[PDB]
């Protein structure tokens, strides 16, 4: 295996020097990456994989072959967010952090509106298949329960199914964060489920700062999303670009967050709202620390900007 090297992006979105309070290594925190699959024994992904579960043709599966990644996509989605810090390939913005990957895309990339709905349930309900064990009324951050804190969406197109955008405001509505790429052709405004009002939209940049021509307009945060360098089957190393891969930058900053409060607080923020510019939930803070590039505030191009984890921690933390 290669040496560990930092991808340009993980540096861009301020990553590394929030790992000495945290890297996501916070046990009630995992992410679910609802992909392609995932390899699940890459030697840089293995130990962080929690949980590899498929919903392909409304069957549930944990079967591996049924949930390893057969396209590439979502072993590199998850590298970016929770590649681990040791002395190999790459590293995520939350190398400490558990991933759950949920298999909604087959071989090709394609999925159906009712596999994604049932991959979003699937994150709520979580391994055990009960959304609220204790019957506490806590779902999200709540240790006793084994639900997802953010769910990471590098997947979009035209279509509104409302099917999946009901488990979508129930994800939400359980203080889950949902995250997702605004898409890849130049379009006036952010595709489905990144357009959602409940979901933060994420565009993508290139290692100059620059908009990606490609990436659609509206987004609600940008990130790194050319020459992205990650994870890949099988147990290898691949670059690729799109909104998909700075998606996964935008969910380990979130990750981040909410371990970080979790550690300080016992508990998480709320997701917040698009218009949230407070250090009150995890939009907010989001909103008020990224960089903001082009037009001064929020813009059709950067949204509100380029997410920094270092200085959303710290909005978190004060
Ligand atoms: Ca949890
Ligand atoms: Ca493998
Ligand atoms: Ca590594
Ligand atoms: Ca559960
Ligand atoms: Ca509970
Ligand atoms: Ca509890
Ligand atoms: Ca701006």
């Amino acid at each position: 295996q290669p040496a560990q090297t930092i991808p340009w992006g993980i540096e861009r979105v301020k990553a590394p020097s929030v790992w000495s309070i945290t890297d996501g290594s916070v046990s009630v925190i995992q992410v679910a990456v609802l992909d392609t699959g995932v390899d699940y024994d890459h030697p840089d992904l293995a130990a962080n994989i929690a949980w590899c579960v498929s919903t392909l043709r409304g069957k549930v599966s944990t079967k591996l072959r049924d949930c390893a990644d057969q396209n590439g996509h979502g072993t590199h989605v998850i590298g970016t967010i929770a590649a681990l810090n040791n002395d190999i390939g790459v590293v995520g913005v939350a190398p400490g952090v558990q991933i759950y990957s949920v298999r909604v895309l087959d071989a090709r990339g394609s999925g159906s509106y009712s596999d994604i709905a049932i991959g979003i349930e699937q994150a709520i309900l979580g391994p055990d298949g009960v959304a609220d064990k204790d019957g506490d009324g806590i779902i999200a951050g709540d240790p006793d329960d084994d639900a997802a804190e953010v769910i990471s969406m590098s997947l979009g197109g035209p279509a509104d199914d409302s099917y999946l955008y009901d488990m979508i405001i129930q994800a939400y509505n359980a203080g889950i964060v949902i995250v997702a790429a605004s898409g890849n052709e130049g379009a006036p405004s952010p595709s489905y489920p990144a357009a959602y009002p409940e979901v933060i939209a994420v565009g993508a940049i290139d290692s100059n700062d620059n908009i990606a021509s490609f990436s659609n307009r509206q987004p609600e945060v940008s990130a790194p999303g050319v020459d992205i360098l990650s994870t890949y089957p099988d147990d290898s190393y691949e670059t690729l670009m799109g909104t998909a891969m700075a998606t996964p930058h935008v969910s380990g900053v979130v990750a981040l967050i909410q371990a970080a409060y979790y550690q300080k607080y016992g508990k998480i923020l709320p997701v917040g709202t698009f218009d949230d510019i407070s250090k009150n939930t995890v939009r907010g803070i989001l909103h008020i620390t990224a960089d903001d590039l082009g037009p001064t505030g929020w813009d059709a191009d950067y949204g509100y900007g380029v997410v920094r984890a270092a200085l959303a921690v710290q909005a978190a933390l004060g």
